[PDB]
């Protein structure tokens, strides 16, 4: 070393630029030349400028057998330490592609395990950025226990902060749960994710599949139901992360802070044309979630996944809040497996993290189908059902139109614990259509009357008059009151207010049996 | 018996279903399914207790009938404590750990070949006494109830002899 | 040093450590004095306390000395090296001298060979290099920086909250 | 190591290599443990816990470091045997570290499976008893060596107040390795061990003398003089029994009081207790005999035996309880309380406090030791360790007062005012803020006598509700075991804090 200490201090700024530059020039060059940024260039980009406090630049992998010995492998390929987003102290992980590939070291797995202590520790919100081509085989069982410390430490900090994982880049094999253990899942279109690659499925299976096909974003997002948000690149999903976590608290003893509230609750008679009067009329129930929450802003979670039910973020007068709202113009808005999955997965996240949930509904049952039932649909629909009946934040709810059976009560009505169920006029609460009501109970009758049609009509009118109209969800007292759709936004803002100091406990237990 | 339509709801959020080969369940029935997906089933294959076990995955035990649901429902009680507060009160406790050299020979060193694990499971637990759950789901994993030294334990075991032991989405959930 | 760090944990003082100890006073006296029961104090204090602690080490870190100044394996929250630090177990030419005691002796020339295995020793264990290689020390900093670094990790750390076991006391050595 | 061809064949191979692992460094290093009266690390642990319990962990765990030979050295469990055990059938962790493997030196490896060991003995809240033959850091470890200690310090400090934790000094231990020992409860040092923080060799190139290693940190060393350890024990074979008989008297964690043993029931009066006390305050009398008429069968366990012995600390039971007695020594130093007294008290306060076990006091004391090296060591702070651990002290306090009771002292013993449940005056006590004369000598031929009576008399302490009733010796053991009956439901309540400002 140096004689001075500012000759050391100069050799150390010398020594720390050669980890900073992580595999190097070339390797550096083909990152972005793959439309990727760097690791310290993500890490550059989300947190506030200048904010990042770096710790283990300097840290090394211990392993010496098959190479590693000799190897010079930087900040052992992640990057790690705290920063801060938006002035909100926040931990995060960048690893490092051009430094082996990415590869698990033991001591990097280490190095993201005790960042992810520190997010638990502080109670701040734990960020990372994924891009590594798996375990670092010269390691062994040394890059396979990284792992399980890994997964551990992520559901240790399941719902105490906010996690959020970015793939962008390879996350291969097991290292995949590590994503799925966190509350988001960004991924940009240039990573890929899967447990098993398409070169082992060929050899095992015999099928035919291509890395982008079977572990790309859009099929993560659409089939798999594995990720929240697909980014075009590492700039959107910055963005995208940032949005997101605008929307959460820093840890599960706070409720996030109110954004840019806009604490008009005008009515807006437009309000009153979006759902159709016409029950075999769709809409998109977006267009309602637009006119209710603060300045039209939402963040849709898992847009592209379960189509026929939408989960997003919002504000009303500047409290977060999660929306959950059958999608009509999707599958009529029938609730099935994934949607099911979607949903009770953002009322667990959201309760978790002290944010109110607000249910828009018009659900006319679950998808039929031999496959809905061979799925599973009892124990995934039963999900939702857990979900809501465990939750504590406030829970609102407002029937816009049909409202059938279970799927309602997986909607959250009264009976699941909403603190204010409202219910538009056109609200349809049932346990089962007047139709079909009327051709069962009154099955005799009809058949036996000398104009078995008129009968009918008559029967279904009569049903749907004493059971099915709003007046008689709200003489049951299963709606608070019947609403002008135009006041939506006033009574949702009324009840927020209202249930803000809400506070809900439930019988002592290590966990319920959350179904699988 | 029937449990049809959002009824089944319930037993998914109990703990264990145990169905007999009397009763069927199912959200949406055969009729509106053949109207609205024109899909040809019958309520047993639909929803009859072999289909939840082995395809579903809704259910933890079929029973041929009330007089065996009955047996089971003792059977799995007798596992359990009475309550999150407990454990479960110790039953028949063997207390003989002796060695058994048996088990020396159930696992193949030929690696490519497969065995019962529960042969494994049978030479540790007392009396060789175990309830399996879900023990026609998924049965590349095996999740049984048994006991040591009369202790209630949960065990949970790859069965190399199905599908190489993989673990898989079903048996995940399992 | 126990006392103020026991104080200072009592009413949520953060601590902040500026190393460069060389170890204990060697002395007969020390020793009959219980310098095991009293230096103990400082390792329960720092491992007891619970409030942010922040570590500098300026130059030497020896053995329990180091210890005892609160580095990470203590709790220590965050700790720094400067580039003059030096966290060993043992100085490199007493290390060096035992370990290399033979190779050394029978060497047609021990200077050149005992040399060689201090500096080597140096180089392998006692830099702030190693210590950051190894993970304990965060970072190893310009002495420049002494103030923003440790500002940034109070303030980083001024939401901690840490659990202890449950228990009437500790038992604080006497 | 390249694994076997058949299983057969493999159960061969695992039984030679474990047979391998378990000579440890060999049987010349064996013959040579041997050789001097000492056992080996497993003998150790064979003898300690009952027959067969022995779960060993880590049998096969091996070091990680490579550098200066590491990655060519051979070194068995890392030199530190680990696992779980029972003794007398109670479930206990213990480690034994193996002076025959690279001279016990505490390898990375090696500190990281005792902390793991002493983390298992938190997590299922049993005792940790810890064997240490050391010959120091593992100085080819570097860092890691020195980390590894790290760790265990940590691990020591969070196990404290939460389950016992024993060390057994049986060879060298050398170094801060020291501190760990001094972290537990209770620290059993054997005539063959030795230990210190800076080593004979250090001390003389530094200061000059040239002292051998049993005279700078024998047992003889540590326990009169420095006052670091809490028995002495002949050989191995001896502290193995003085483990078990301390650990006898605790519970296996703080959320119990420790299991009720061989209960004599019997409190019938003894009036050999009056004549133990002289009446004539001049002369002195071992208290051990007093304790020795109190306790069931009259056992008890001393603790510090031989430091500061003008006070005894040592654990007994009444009616089959376990209970910690401190008691003034008159025959020693007139059983002034002192700077290394009041140490010796304190921790065994402190220390029972942790593990509910009742306190009784036996009160005769003059006052402090006067002395100017009693000021300038501090006999204020050390002093106030008494007051403190007494105030802050939960248990049951059982104070008898036997003669003298004076000033400072007295409280620190314990009277109603620092928590005492019950206090019972001998017909020989003398509860005073100041002696008879110097009192009357201060406040005015002529008035020591009128005092006297009008302050030091049991009766006026007892008018004054000081003590709950003056007692026939006799009754001693009676009051006592009732006060304990009726107190054992004891529930106090503490302002809530991290932890009070203990004295240093
Ligand atoms: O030196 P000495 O042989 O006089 O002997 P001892 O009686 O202490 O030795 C026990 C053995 O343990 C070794 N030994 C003692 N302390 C340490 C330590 N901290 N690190 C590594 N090895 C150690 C000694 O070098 C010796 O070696 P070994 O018996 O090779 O000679």
């Amino acid at each position: 070393l140096a004689s001075t200490m500012e000759g050391r201090v100069e050799q150390l700024a010398e020594q720390r630029q050669v980890i900073e530059a992580g595999g190097g020039e070339r390797r550096v060059e083909k990152q972005h030349s793959q439309g990727k940024q760097t690791a310290r260039e993500r890490l550059n980009n989300l947190l506030d400028p200048h904010s990042f406090d770096e710790v283990g630049a300097f840290r090394k992998h211990r392993t010496t057998l098959f190479g590693m010995d000799k190897a010079v492998v930087p900040a052992d390929g992640v990057v790690t330490g705290r920063g801060t987003i938006l002035g909100r102290p926040v931990h995060a992980a960048s690893q490092d592609f051009t430094v082996m590939g990415g590869s698990a070291g033991e001591t990097q797995s280490t190095k993201v395990v005790e960042t992810m202590e520190q997010a638990l520790l502080t109670g701040t919100p734990f960020l990372f950025f994924y891009d590594s081509g798996g375990a670092r085989i010269q390691e062994g069982i040394d890059s396979l226990s990284g792992y399980g410390k890994m997964f551990f430490a992520n559901v240790k900090l399941s719902g105490v902060v906010p996690q959020i994982a970015i793939i962008a880049g390879p996350c291969a094999g097991g290292a995949s749960y590590s994503p799925a253990l966190t509350d988001f899942i960004i991924m940009t279109k240039k990573a890929h994710m899967f447990i098993t690659g398409p070169q082992v499925i060929k050899s095992v299976t015999g099928e035919d599949v291509t890395a982008d096909e079977l572990g790309g974003a859009e099929a993560h997002m659409a089939i798999s139901g594995n990720i929240h948000f697909v980014a075009e690149d590492d700039d959107a999903a910055e963005l995208i992360a940032k949005k997101l976590l605008s929307f959460l608290p820093q840890n599960n003893t706070e409720e996030a802070s109110f954004v840019n509230p806009n604490n008009d609750v005008s009515p807006n008679t437009e309000l009153r044309d979006i759902v159709p009067i016409d029950g075999k009329k769709g809409y998109d129930v977006r267009d309602v979630i637009a006119k209710i929450v603060d300045w039209g802003d939402y963040l849709e979670v898992k847009a592209g996944y379960a189509t026929n039910l939408v989960t997003a973020f919002a504000r009303v007068n500047g409290r977060s809040v999660g929306i959950v709202a059958n999608q009509p113009s999707v599958m009529s808005g029938c609730l099935d497996i994934n949607a099911s999955d979607k949903a009770a997965e953002f009322v667990n996240f959201c309760d978790s993290f002290n944010i109110p949930l607000v249910q828009l509904v018009d659900v006319p049952g679950f998808l039929p189908g031999v496959q809905q039932e061979y799925g599973g649909i009892i124990r995934h629909g039963a999900k939702m059902l857990y979900a809501y009946s465990e939750a504590t934040v406030p829970k609102i709810t407002v029937v816009l139109r049909k409202a059938y059976g279970g799927s309602y009560l997986a909607m959250c009505n009264r009976d699941l614990g909403a603190d204010a169920v409202y219910a538009w006029p056109s609200a349809e609460i049932a346990v089962m259509g007047a139709e079909g009501a009327a051709n069962v109970i009154f099955r005799k009758e009809i058949k036996a009357a000398d104009d078995p049609d008129a009968m009918r009509a008559e029967k279904i009118e009569e049903y749907q008059n004493a059971f099915n109209t709003p007046y008689v969800a709200a003489a049951r007292g299963q709606v608070d009151d019947v609403i002008d759709p135009a006041d939506t936004r006033r009574k949702i803002a009324s009840a927020l207010e209202m249930y803000a100091t809400k506070r809900q406990t439930r019988p002592a237990k290590k966990h319920g049996n959350f179904p699988c």
